[PDB]
């Protein structure tokens, strides 16, 4: 007799009173339908049956699952099925799928396979069945021109269920925004897009409330010209500041200008060859159409040039200006020697422009879209069985849904994210097209796109403790991806000969970043280290990468000033003239402002459950040496975890984002 144990998952929807019917398929042969207990598989339950088959079948090959109605459709999902053999083998099959009864579900065994392990008809038949059916499943699609190409739906529920939230409105832009403003106590502001702040005092009143520890903070001192300079370090968008090598042309910034902050007796052209000054430039939001979408309220963007200068004490500092790319009389360069409310305003508008390309660049396309790109390629090239689909599985759950639904509710025309942002109404969509012609491989190696923007000495440049924390964690994946690799592949030659691997990296580059030359996107793969590092930058893209642009939004633009999601004045053109009273009517309205604290602090949210680095619940992998991998790999990220412990407790404002018990698995917000 078969001892076959099924369990179901704990998710709300999970069980099922629908008939379930067993099969096993053997060498010799194969079972009759068993029909399972004609009752309930309720959620979180394990049920196991005592089957006796009516002929010996050898060595069991696969199981086969059959969901049929009861009354209504009821959504089953199965974790698992193990086997109790009469031989006295136990054999475990994953699934970790949901079954919706429309189709038979087929499991081989937990032991991973490449296809040149596959010699008999069953196992190959199997597997090529599979993978025909994941392509009609999971196709490609260009959901704006220009785009990486993503799933082909144009809403949450019409994606497979296996790749849906466990819920349709767990996770959803339009009730998380919602019940966000209402935990903040600003939901009666919610329609004031006409109404300004009568001032800052006005504001301060409604955030005082709702401050954390960091925005508290940033409430008290976003004012002074170092918390300014250290949020292109360690703010939530930390990846545009870099060392200038020579002053642009297209700003004519001179040493007498900026000769009172300059501490080195040293001319600016020398303090430049010194290593000394930095560079944000936002050429990308020049020509970026601004949001339209309200009739009542102009709208304005920016493309600011922000010099930077990393003074005696070894921080940061702006020292000059200029909030438009071409240089003329009418585009000044501001300096912290120009009034009061003058220099505030010019840095105001960078932190708006610095915002702009964190939620569409940064966060949106480099991490979201990317990561769906490897997530799509995996389900229509990797079979279930393959490793690598057991390992990245994981690491790009709920993302293609949590996609859908921005796309179906967020960024989409008169979307949520037109409300309060200025590039909102089709500006955003220009931006990703923009960015996604100068986006490579190569800007998605954590320690190669380090030291293409200069910041890589940690002896000239101290603080940058994104960089720290993202090298440890960077090499902590790298390992960990050259153990698994190494369990499974031989050597180099049977990583190139893998025809799923190839078609997976082909899908990626052919389809997901749309063929183009200049992605740098290998077309193929054929090196265990090769293998290795593009593993890496599929993980940590979507793990700690992700983690560090996504969880500090609330901490930083919470407190508006320092993060405006629009602006509702044009630059000024003229030195001497802006006042306090026309920054307040220049910021955000009451309305926008309550659309903005809504969705920075519901981003910011992890989930009760959340699976965070390392934290794999679903054994897709079921072999000893691979979870031994994976214990090495949780046993560094807590080494990681004590060292960032240890760095913050010296630090005045703690960074915390890319601590390993705070890094979750996927883009699954
Ligand atoms: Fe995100």
């Amino acid at each position: 007799s078969y001892t076959v144990t099924v369990a179901t998952g704990s998710q709300e929807h999970a069980g099922t009173d629908d008939y379930i019917y067993l099969s096993l398929v053997g060498s010799a042969g194969c079972s009759e339908k068993h029909l399972l207990d004609k009752g309930s598989f309720e959620r979180g339950a394990v049920d196991s049956y005592d089957v006796t088959v009516d002929e010996e079948l050898g060595e069991i090959q696969l199981v086969r699952i059959e969901k049929r109605k009861y009354g209504s459709n009821d959504d089953w999902y199965l974790k698992y099925i193990t086997l109790k053999t009469p031989h006295g083998d136990y054999i475990e099959f994953p699934c970790y799928r949901w079954i919706t009864g429309d189709v038979e579900v087929v499991l081989r065994d937990g032991r991973a396979k490449l296809a040149r392990d596959d010699q008999i008809h069953i196992l190959k038949q199997h597997r090529r069945k599979e993978l025909e059916t994941r392509q009609k499943q999971y196709r490609w699609m260009e959901w704006n021109p220009g785009f990486p190409l993503s799933i082909d739906a144009k809403c949450h529920k019409d994606l497979p269920r296996d790749i849906q939230f466990d819920s349709e409105k767990g996770v959803d832009f339009v009730l998380n925004y919602s019940k966000a403003m209402e935990n903040l106590f600003i939901n009666r502001f919610m329609h004031m897009f006409q109404s300004s702040w009568n001032d800052f005092a006005d504001f301060e009143k409604i955030f005082v409330k709702i401050s954390n520890t960091i925005s508290e903070r940033v409430m008290n001192h976003w004012q002074e010209d170092l918390m300014f300079g250290y949020q292109f370090l360690n703010g939530a968008n930390p990846v545009l500041i870099r060392r200038c090598t020579e002053l642009p042309e297209k700003l004519p910034v001179t040493t007498e200008m900026v000769e009172c902050s300059l501490e080195r007796q040293l001319s600016l052209e020398q303090e430049v060859q010194q290593g000394n000054i930095f560079i944000v430039d936002f050429e990308l939001l020049d020509g970026i159409d601004a949001n339209k979408t309200d009739p009542c309220t102009l709208q304005f963007l920016a493309a600011p040039i922000c010099l930077l200068y990393k003074n005696l004490a070894n921080k940061i500092v702006p020292i000059a200006i200029q909030l438009n790319q071409i240089p003329g009389d009418e585009n000044p360069i501001f300096l912290p020697s120009d009034a009061k409310y003058d220099w505030l305003l010019a840095k105001i508008w960078v932190r708006s422009s610095d915002f702009h390309v964190h939620q569409t660049i940064t966060h949106l396309l480099r991490t979201h879209l990317v990561s769906e790109v490897f997530g799509i390629a995996m389900y229509r090239q990797l079979p279930a069985v393959h490793p690598i689909f057991k390992l990245l599985v994981a690491h790009v759950r709920f993302t293609i849904a949590i996609n859908t639904k921005a796309r179906e509710q967020l960024i989409c025309e008169c979307g949520l994210f037109d409300k309060a942002n200025a590039t909102g109404g089709g500006g955003h969509v220009q931006m990703v097209q923009r960015a996604m012609k100068d986006l490579t491989y190569a800007s998605l190696c954590f320690p190669e796109a380090i030291k293409a923007r200069g910041m890589e000495s940690k002896e000239d440049i101290p603080y940058y403790f994104y960089r720290d924390d993202g090298l440890l964690v960077w090499e902590a994946i790298r390992t960990f991806t050259a153990e698994v690799v190494d369990i499974y592949y031989e050597g180099d030659q049977v990583v190139e000969e893998d025809p799923e691997l190839q078609d997976f990296v082909n899908d990626v580059y052919v389809y997901g970043m749309r063929g183009r030359k200049s992605s740098g996107f290998p077309k193929s793969v054929k090196s265990r280290e090769q293998l290795s590092e593009y593993l890496t930058v599929v993980i940590f893209t979507a793990s700690a990468q992700h983690a560090a642009v996504n969880f500090g939004q609330y901490d930083w633009a919470s407190w508006i000033p320092n993060a405006p999601p629009t602006m509702r004045a044009p630059p000024p053109t003229a030195k001497g003239v802006v006042t306090i009273e026309q920054i307040v009517d220049t910021l955000p309205d009451r309305g926008r402002s309550c659309w903005h604290l809504g969705a920075v602090w519901a981003l910011s949210q992890f989930q009760e459950n959340e699976l965070f680095l390392g934290m794999y619940p679903e054994e897709h992998f079921i072999e000893k040496p691979v979870k031994e991998a994976m214990a090495r790999f949780r046993k560094n990220l807590e080494a990681i975890v004590s060292v960032i412990a240890e760095r913050n407790e010296n630090l005045q404002l703690p960074y915390y984002y890319l601590d390993p018990d705070r890094i979750p698995n996927s883009v699954a917000i």
